[PDB]
């Protein structure tokens, strides 16, 4: 049966890269694109900034349609065709399956999963392809959701609480940010449990809580912060502050606080924040 | 008297577009500048990333220095040179002038103030040549500096407040955004006063405070935020978020509150904020 | 009636740019172009060589074809669409015509005819878009035929010449090429007539055969060429040798002399003649 | 001792990818740069066009001066540095000697021999960095000379002759071309010898002179060409008819004949004869 294979990725997540190579090594295959046949029809030129619009989208999509079945249609010769739009709506995705259903074609999928991270540096190099970076927000959120990756929504029963950082967040660089420990104290009368985190590495690997010791001091003797739990990247581990701190809320905070909120100010970190479900406000730059 | 002028502008202002047009309309004029000296001794590529380091920066600043003095001891048909670099380091600066006088010429500038917003754009779309956004953020900083724009340093004897914007922020769209809400009465207790602020215009042509109006009883009979002023863009008014919330907080604000913080989700008004020495917490994705 | 504009063109013609400008001053109008339906089933980059095929042919002119059709269905706000190809092959515009009168659309030209000298010149700066120097020999060879420009096929019942230039060809720079002028004299005892050319002005504002008599007396006087007719372009004549040649040869040549080849150094005088029908062999290299 | 190496080769020869390499794996090196140094003071953009003049050469000339004393009196850090220019010319190359000589370094050249018929080839995709045709026959010219490879200048005391090549030349695909042919038998009336040579491959692996005893018959039986010599290549050998007849010539030719002429028609070969010494007239378009 020959095959449609969608790329599912973010745009900079490998998908071209990979379309022109698997063509190169595998004879029979093919290339449909939404963005080349966007600027075809417009005859754009690499630099200019395309038009949205539904009609030259329709279009577009006409073209796609009729490219699919033109080709596999084709002879013998022909074993498939690869569509390396980023197909992440959901919607999309069924119809290219109901219309492969009717011709005879099976549909397959080559998931591009590149952390977000990875997929900003590579979109603000990206020059002319660059996408805005709240439909690239957007699109890793759909993402997301094709992987099936967890959204908080609250923890009943549990009190609730508020999680705090403290490099950027509650020390500056140390001295108090002033505002900041304020505003935990005030949660604190509010009622609300504080809640500390740190990607400070616990540690060394003679001294595994050598940090951990030294910021929980640091909290209770110059900032004074009511805090019930004080959570560190463990000693040792190199991974990015993103997957650190999302680690540790799944197994150490959801399941003992209803969270309503958090403070930080490492912008990876607040994307991660609000990405998961959790209202986050950013109390400084933090693009670093 | 030969000149050496300095191209004073953030990456991205239009100071090399203007250097090749003022060379091929004004014979007797040559371009010296470190980006071109910094890839060239590397040997690198267009999409190769530089590799920072001091014996790199001593060896282009030399190049500057020696290039300089070689081309204005040319014959009388040698006017002056370009150097087209950032500029923005008042030392480095100051080292062109003392270098000018020395050999006997004078130094001009040539200033390419262009706004935060646009040169975001710009070096979003810069691609190989897109410089980080921190770096940016402090290379505008510095702009300022040069232009002598206000930095705010609080009020004294005047009384502590809150700034609080409404779309995205108090509202969400319109319905309340629980925690900010309740975190302006939060802070009021704690006796701040709570100023408003809004980017949304007074109203119509016919009726100039149509949505004014709207925005004071929604604060009033849907928030309940004990507000003490409310400032809205005047109707007609058509500028930037960013220059127009920036006008009204010198006129309107600083002369009659001493603010320790404000409260916003759009980026570049939270940009605005720190930028003039407003403390902001930035409690929503606001790329927009 | 909606129209279907073929822009017939080599590449390198202004063919795209054209393109470009009409649909973004005229809505309701969209491009369809090969080169581009060539690069994205593929999956290529920039800089990737294109392998020919007659299966990928099929698959493109398949993709012309519908998407024709689906955009000139579209509703009242479709005007039309570009075929931006070089379209220089009859049997190719035919069929435009044929598809086009079944369904009720009419089509039009839009004629980019450049100057071979320049198309040379831009190809050789096209880089990776640029073509192979033969093809774009055959495409400028087709776009003569389509403005109908004259092809000799000889003079019956005229004596038999051979055409020899001066500058490069008889003469170095004047000392004799001694192959070349024993060469003259050659064909004469043969029984050829000698005709002579050249690219020489005449002579200045004020002496205008100053460089014709210098040119005649050095052919008698040093090379000792039994020639019958000496030809030069005109005094005041700026226009290039490509152009002067040809007047000259359909003028005071074509009719008077049955012309079986050619003598020249400077290649785009000899592509001028191979181009029109004459025999012509490259004494030199005259890449100039 | 600190060295300098100077690399010698032809625009689009591999120099600056090796230069960045070689950079990359080995600290200490530096790129120094003409072709850098160029479009830096004019503030060119990738696609303007360099005006050549005689105070824009004496200023980069100038620049590479002063960049390499400073750079080579750096630190114990500081190894080398790389002169990625042409290095074509003679005087240049020796200045360069002279220069290292006075402050102690040493001299050091890193060749890039790249073939002709693969150096068109480059420059023809160099795009915008492409350089004229002519410039680079100059450009090989030279590299030849820096090799030391042979320039023929005659043959003293052997018999004139004229050399043809079948192929294009004397037949075209097959039936005679009228005018060739007419001329080797005029040729050989003034007294010349008239040696063929050939490209074709002799004969298969089972018949090794079958296509040999082909092209003897046609030219005897055919065109009727007086010739006294045959050459062509062996059966089996795969390499560039450039490098074939080339070996054929100085082995079986140039020791046995005085050789005042060659008759092709394939570009590659033509220009390999006058490259080497021998007048070759090129008798039709052989861009293949
Ligand atoms: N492994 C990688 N590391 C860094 N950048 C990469 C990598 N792979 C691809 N890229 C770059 O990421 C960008 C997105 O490439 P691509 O695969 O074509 O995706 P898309 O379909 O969104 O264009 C390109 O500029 C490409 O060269
Ligand atoms: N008026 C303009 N509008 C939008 N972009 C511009 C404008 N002028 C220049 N640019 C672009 O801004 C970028 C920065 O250009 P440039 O003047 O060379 O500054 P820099 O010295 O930082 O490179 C370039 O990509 C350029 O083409
Ligand atoms: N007036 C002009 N002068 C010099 N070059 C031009 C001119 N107009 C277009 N070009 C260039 O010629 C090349 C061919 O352009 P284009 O119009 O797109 O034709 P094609 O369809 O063959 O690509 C491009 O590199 C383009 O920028
Ligand atoms: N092995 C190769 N095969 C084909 N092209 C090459 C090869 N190596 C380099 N090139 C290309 O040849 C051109 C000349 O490159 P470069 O080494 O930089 O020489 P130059 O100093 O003249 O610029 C470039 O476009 C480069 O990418
Ligand atoms: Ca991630
Ligand atoms: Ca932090
Ligand atoms: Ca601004
Ligand atoms: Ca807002
Ligand atoms: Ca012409
Ligand atoms: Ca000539
Ligand atoms: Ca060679
Ligand atoms: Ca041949």
């Amino acid at each position: 049966m020959k095959k449609i294979i969608l790329t599912i990725g973010c745009p900079g997540s490998g998908k071209s890269t990979w379309a022109r190579e698997f063509i190169a090594k595998n004879p029979g295959f093919y290339n449909i694109n939404r963005d080349d046949y966007r600027q075809s029809i417009m005859a754009h030129e690499e630099r200019d900034e395309y038009k949205y619009t539904k009609k030259k989208e329709g279009i577009v999509t006409g073209m796609q349609f009729d490219t699919a079945k033109s080709i596999l249609y084709g002879g013998d010769s022909v074993k498939g065709v690869i569509i390396s739009d980023t197909n992440l709506n959901p919607e999309r995705r069924l119809a290219w399956e109901t219309f492969a259903k009717e011709y005879g074609w099976k549909v397959e999928h080559k998931v591009f999963d590149v952390p977000w991270t990875e997929l900003v540096k590579r979109n603000s190099k990206r020059g002319t392809k660059a996408v805005p970076i709240d439909v690239l927000r957007s699109m890793y959120k759909s993402m997301r959701e094709y992987l099936g990756l967890p959204v908080y929504n609250g923890t009943p029963g549990k009190p609730k609480a508020v999680i705090f950082d403290v490099d950027g967040t509650l020390a500056k660089m140390d001295v108090i940010n002033p505002m900041v420990v304020e505003l935990s104290k005030m949660y604190a009368l509010m009622g609300y449990q504080i809640v500390v985190v740190s990607g400070r590495e616990s540690g060394t690997k003679e001294d595994p809580t050598k940090y951990y010791r030294m910021t929980r001091k640091w909290v209770e003797d110059i900032a004074g912060v009511p805090l019930v739990m004080q959570c560190q990247r463990e000693q040792g581990d190199t991974r990015k502050d993103d997957v650190v701190k999302e680690e540790i809320f799944w197994k150490h905070i959801a399941p003992h606080f209803d969270v309503k909120l958090a403070i930080d100010d490492r912008t990876q970190v607040v994307e991660m924040w609000r990405r998961i479900g959790v209202e986050c406000w950013q109390v400084a730059s933090g693009d670093f």
